[PDB]
């Protein structure tokens, strides 16, 4: 939506695309109100305040200051991610290729041949975290950078089993020029950065769920989180392998080494975080060049210390140009070992040559075996050809890719895994690991169990909704459950289909009422951005891969009218009111006539009823954003606002048959879902077939009447004759707010066969707070029917007669007993 | 299926459409079993037995003794539903089309003027329940009786707002000389009939769910069932109402008065059955022609004592021709009244006419009021015009159709409905009842609550699976209750769909492995037929409705080859391996394929594995009438045939790889769905890396070999140093099946490199059997991998050399420690 909240006496409005002015002082939070259902992308507002920018900074929706034209105006244009208490913004804008070059933020892709490989003219440069080395290039009144990278097209072909890399990136570069920008996935690495910090100071501890290699380095500086993922290969799981032999395969043109030697041991130290909760020393043999330790430098400080002949640029002390060889109860150890001891062939026979790369790997393992024979908290990873050997079973192996393959694979032990545990492996059982087996994550830790627990903060993001999860087990770990953030996709469909995905794996899907929490939001992505600090410039779309987003136990259930608020809420209305082929009244009309006030559409500007929910349920597609539960149950309990409880009902009664003429079952169970949680929180009783009457009575009505007495029965109720005596109070305590309320007729109508009658106005609000207080004294009061107020004039039917608007006012109220001869009770 | 047994010297084959023959006396039930797997749909079985019938007609196939070709054999080629135990055959031939009639089982309509409605020439006739009086027809060895009639095209054309009838049956009657013959709804009134009664008094106390028309007269024998269904319509409900006006509107050519006085009777009668479980007396007034008597007495006799004018053909006492105006105390308690007290305008007035209607409708109250005054269990059902009347909230209305809509309703009224409860009702609030709501079905009791009891033979066949209700509630019912019959659908689609419909309503769909249930059957339609004493000719089409039903807590649990049994499971694998594009081998070599014995597929003719679960799981469409869950615990506990508990995963590992190239995520599921289930019932255990190992030494091994000893390598096994001593038992009590078996080899072969070997044969059922000894003396033994029989020869790689089949034969035996110097047991 982008606020772009520009200078009072230095603004333009020029022939731009997308855009609409806004300037007022009627309030601040009614003013971004108005803003957030306003229809374009772009939004120029032009005298403001800060808070009204807080507001909707705090609704995920980015709204900045703007202080001048030229360079901060119009490269704020592009879309943007924005932390709205360090005012800094992360723009998404993909416009660099322009100047030919693509970006990463990994520092050893730098020193490969890549440049070779790239289409002629093109380089790659600008290497920084989230592009934190961009904000050099711009001069603002807010630090800015712009954290598109290209990491996708370079690590995908790693992972994409092709070889021609210009055929390559030639293709993902036309993808993105010719889809949409994919901003939710480039805003989250922002969100994980700022996301971990916070909570773990906060709760002490946390646990995450299902990371990927998104998140290789997130949490390099978090031991005290434990993550959970798909378990590790085992060397257990080799006696199902066929036998296989050498298979030379090369996968890349430029060599990815530093790669690999990078990930394990990124791998090996996350294990080493999941036994320990404690950070290591980390030795290392046989890998010089490692230009990837400035990568991990950027988030966590580790002491690198490496034997190696060549040139170790990046360490705290590379102490020997020899190799690590027998020197072994000279290490520390809180530490892991990695072992890359290592040879290349020149010209030399294969077959004979073959012999040395044996021999390495026995010696390779006696020395992971002295390692770990002496101290506690120790972890290897050891490099390994394809061999017989004599392996432990419930040892983990790793083949990340390379190169090309030519017959290794690294393998990592812990210290049980030496404790009289040894299996022997064929030569074949290896190669077909090797073959066809790509490890695909660094995150090897054992699966979260789901159940719930009261010490975890559990973050849940992107790894339930999965169809082979049970379904009943996450939902009650959401319900049943505080401390947590988890995240689950929305059924963001017709015809209410459970599970949804790409025609490759299908994964659950919900609507916001199937979680009957106790203080916990249910809102969308940019909701949650607002909640921790962030709020972004582009909006959800009506389908793809929203997200619904859940907050358990957190400080801010009661915060109603700040963070997921009704912000939003009426956006597509307007589109469909006024633009997209449908009168203005279209809404006004029709929740009339579902509700059986269709007689009557005259009075559907104001006065009628179902103003958030009706839109809150046919297009939640749009705002589930909003979460109309804890819109309820706030106001059921006064924790600004207030409608009645009746109005609720209608609200959703009208969704119902909204969407069964269109025939959209999920607003249709999302109205049955509501409806019987409205009734739920708390009761409503209807006086169906009523004993007593609220009337009212006036000095002299501007019409035609043949009834002997005309009366506005103002209200009926069911009750003993002993609650006489505190329906009283009421009458009493609100006397004036019903001789002080704006009583008008303007006209009659047929309210039904043999019923002419005229019509009261501008008294339906007393009329909703008078049953909310007899409500919660516990009196009955109204009926099923809509209480549409009428005065009665003559049981004829006769022809609609209209007069100015004439106020009416009142001679008297009185409770009246129906077919009684007596009163007890009428102010004046 | 339709075997037809015939007479030995007597029987021809002849040029005929769908025939095979079948002849032998190998064993009975190995007999039915070959039967049973054939493919077309008619089969000529020429020499027989009486027990071989039994068990096809236990197993659902109509199996059946044809004793003359004249009209006994060339009649009975048509469809059929057989009960055998009574020797009564229900055919469903609509070939009585040609002699030009109709016919139902309802004698009222034959009284109508509807054959001056039906198409020129056509009559109606033959007027029996089931067909009951169509046996007169036929001569044969057993009885029979054409059960087919067209209450279909009568009925719906009632319930379908058109006008013109020719047009109407000649649709219809186009309809079935079209599409498919329904049968699983013929079969069900002959089911219904004959489950019920004899329910009644083995459970003491039954109660159905979710009754239909379909059963207007099946229960009316029956008081002590209590059945649920939607709710009913009160006077409570007419609130919601809007307003209307006299709509005269004509659906029906001919009059079908007698139609819904028989519905509103029958309803009548249902509800007091509800209340009261009992059974009453029934007056009536106003209602002489009452040709729907006689259909009643054909199920239930009561007493029917009228009082009309006009000739009652049909009752017990027609007291008066005076209707019954005011001598109401002179009735009896125990009772329902019935009162249709009525006028038939001349050429009068309708304006003056209205008056008489609108008195006759105050005095038909007050027969009401007077009669439900003085005793107990007391049920009025009353005429009713629409008019503003003092109707009690808690009543119930009626309007199952008529004639023609032309302003009256009936109302029904229990003691508590006049026990100070009365509302005012407008006159347009019940023409919208009128006019718009046709009632559906006489069973207006209250709905089922979805949970177990242990008092309670629940039956539920056609009335859950229903999307509205719980899928939890539904299966926590299944599972957690014995004393039931249950019926749910099967998800008989691929890409596992969990709710399946018409695009009207869709329905939740099951697998039978959703279900841990204690001792019951989970099979098909056809297979329940033989439970309850049936049998049917048509077989189940592996795609349309089909129905899991689930019989809990029965006698027949344990027996398995009998009920539910293995009939039926190869009928389609026999059409793939032969004749529909593939050869006869081809699951001989894929589950080897699949389990990692991809060298070999020579040795696939015998000594395969995974036979009747493989073809459960991959064509469960065809044979869920298998319940594979009660095949697999009664051989985990012997309560025949006998296989290892490993030839179970193997099946399941196929079926999985096999749905993964077809890509049918539903039998992938059920794949997973049973092998957890394997590994539930009991555990398997793998000495992975063992100890020690069984060995035969041979006389001679008729090959070239360099290995020092060739022996075979029979098991191997994990164990403590001191569980040698029961080993060995085992080693001793089966010495001679080991000797005893028909060792043999014919050729060599590569099992992997470096690892030339022969192959043996013919001793794998004493390798099986001695898996399940070791097993229950919880002792490890077999490793993960397919235990694939070999004598290693050499450790070169050389051609497979065939030899003529040599028997070899055993040295000795012995328990072999591995890598160790000594034994302890050798037999010999
Ligand atoms: N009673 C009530 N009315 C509201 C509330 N919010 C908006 N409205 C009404 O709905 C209108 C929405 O205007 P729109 O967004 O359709 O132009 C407002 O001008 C106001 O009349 C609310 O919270 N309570
Ligand atoms: N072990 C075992 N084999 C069976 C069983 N039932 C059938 N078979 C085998 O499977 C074959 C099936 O023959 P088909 O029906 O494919 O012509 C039988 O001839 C027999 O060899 C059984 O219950 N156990």
């Amino acid at each position: 939506m982008k606020v772009l909240a520009l200078r009072h006496s230095v603004a333009q409005v020029y022939a731009d695309t997308q855009i609409y002015t806004h300037d007022d002082t009627k309030d601040s939070y009614e003013n971004a109100f108005l803003i957030s259902n306003l229809t374009t992308h772009n939004i120029l507002y032009f005298n403001y305040s800060a808070r009204t920018l807080e507001i909707l900074n705090k609704s995920g929706i980015a709204a900045i200051e703007i202080q001048s034209l030229e360079e901060l105006f119009t490269l704020i244009r592009c879309n943007f991610t924005y932390d709205y208490e360090n005012n800094v913004v992360y723009l998404h804008d993909y416009s660099y290729y322009t100047n030919n070059e693509i970006r990463t933020d990994q520092h050893w892709i730098t020193k490969t041949n890549i440049e070779e490989y790239l289409l002629p003219g093109w380089k790659l440069t600008y290497v920084g975290y989230n592009g934190n080395d961009t904000r050099g290039h711009y001069n603002f009144s807010f630090t800015c950078q712009n954290a598109a990278t290209d990491d996708d097209i370079i690590i995908e072909y790693i992972y994409s089993e092709a070889l021609d890399f210009q055929n390559f990136m030639l293709r993902k570069i036309k993808e993105r020029m010719t889809t949409s920008l994919p901003i939710a996935r480039l805003s989250n690495r922002v969100f994980r950065d700022k996301l971990f910090p916070l909570l773990v100071k906060k709760h002490k501890r946390v646990v995450n769920v299902g990371p990927r290699n998104e998140s290789m380095f997130t949490f390099l500086n978090f031991p005290s989180i434990r993550q959970f993922s798909n378990g590790p290969y085992l060397v257990k799981n080799t006696i199902k392998l066929k036998q296989e032999r050498w298979l030379g395969k090369r996968v890349s043109q430029f060599d990815i080494g530093q790669y690999k030697n990078m990930l394990n041991v990124i791998t090996t130290i996350y294990h080493y975080y999941n036994l320990y909760q404690e950070k290591p020393i980390i030795y290392m043999v046989g890998s010089a060049p490692s230009y990837w330790i400035y990568d991990v430098r950027q988030y966590s400080d580790f002491l690198f210390e490496t034997w190696d002949p060549l040139d170790t640029p990046y360490s705290s002390i590379h102490h020997k140009e020899l190799f690590f060889a027998k020197d072994i109860g000279k290490l520390k150890d809180n530490s892991i070992l990695y072992i890359d001891i290592r040879t290349d062939r020149g010209n030399a026979d294969w077959k004979e040559w073959r012999k040395v790369v044996e021999l390495q790997t026995i010696s390779n393992l006696n020395l992971a075996y002295q390692y770990l024979a002496t101290g506690k908290s120790k972890v290897c990873c050891v490099k390994l050809t394809a061999m017989d050997l004599e392996l432990p079973v419930s040892a983990k192996l790793l083949h990340h890719p390379t190169t090309e393959i030519r017959s290794e694979f690294y393998l990592l032990l812990d210290i049980w895994d030496v404790n009289n545990i040894k299996r022997f492996i064929p030569k074949g059982a290896l190669y077909s690991f090797i073959n066809n087996v790509i490890t695909d994550n660094v995150f090897i830790q054992s699966p979260f169990k789901i159940r719930t627990s009261v010490s975890d903060y559990i973050v849940a993001l992107y790894a339930l909704s999965n169809d082979f999860n049970n379904r009943e087990d996450i939902i009650n770990l959401i319900n049943n459950q505080k401390q947590s953030l988890i995240t689950v996709r929305i059924n963001n469909t017709f015809k209410d289909e459970p599970k949804v995905g790409f025609k490759s794996i299908y994964d659950w899907t919900f609507l916001p009422t199937d979680f009957e929490t106790t203080n916990a939001i249910v809102t969308s992505y940019d909701g949650c951005l607002g909640i921790f600090g962030l709020s972004i410039s582009l909006a959800s779309k009506p389908t793809g891969n929203n997200h619904l987003f859940i907050l358990n136990g957190t400080d801010k259930y009661y915060k109603l009218d700040q963070f997921a608020n009704h912000t939003g809420i009426s956006r597509r209305s307007h589109q469909v009111r006024f633009s997209e082929s449908a009168t203005s009244y279209s809404g006004y009309i029709f929740r009339d006539l579902s509700n059986s006030n269709f007689n009557l559409i005259g009075t559907n500007v104001e006065n009628s009823v179902s103003g958030h929910v009706y839109n809150a349920l046919i297009y939640y597609r749009y705002n589930y954003s909003f979460d109309l539960k804890r819109w309820i149950y706030l106001h059921s309990v006064e924790k600004y606002y207030e409608h009645a409880p009746i109005e609720l009902i209608y609200a959703c009664k009208s969704a119902k048959e909204f969407a069964s003429l269109q025939d959209d079952l999920t607003v249709l169970r999302y109205a049955n879902e509501i409806e019987n949680y409205i009734n739920k929180v708390y009761s409503i009783t209807y006086a169906d077939d009523p004993n007593y009457f609220i009337g009212i009575k006036f000095n002299n009505i501007p019409y035609i009447y043949d009834v002997k007495v005309p009366h506005l029965t103002f209200g009926v109720l069911y009750i003993s004759d002993n609650m006489i005596p505190d329906v009283v109070k009421i009458m009493k305590s609100m006397k004036q707010e019903l001789f002080g309320m704006d009583v008008t007729t303007s006209y009659t109508y047929m309210l039904s066969d043999g019923v002419y009658v005229a019509n009261v106005s501008g008294v339906l609000a007393t009329y909703f707070k008078m049953y909310n207080l007899f409500y919660k004294n516990q009196i009955t009061f109204g009926q099923s029917r809509m209480f549409i107020p009428h005065i009665t004039l003559s049981f004829s039917n006769n022809k609609t007669v209209r007069i100015e608007t004439t106020k009416l006012r009142i001679k008297s109220i009185y409770l009246r007993k129906i077919r009684g001869d007596t009163v007890f009770d009428m102010p004046e």
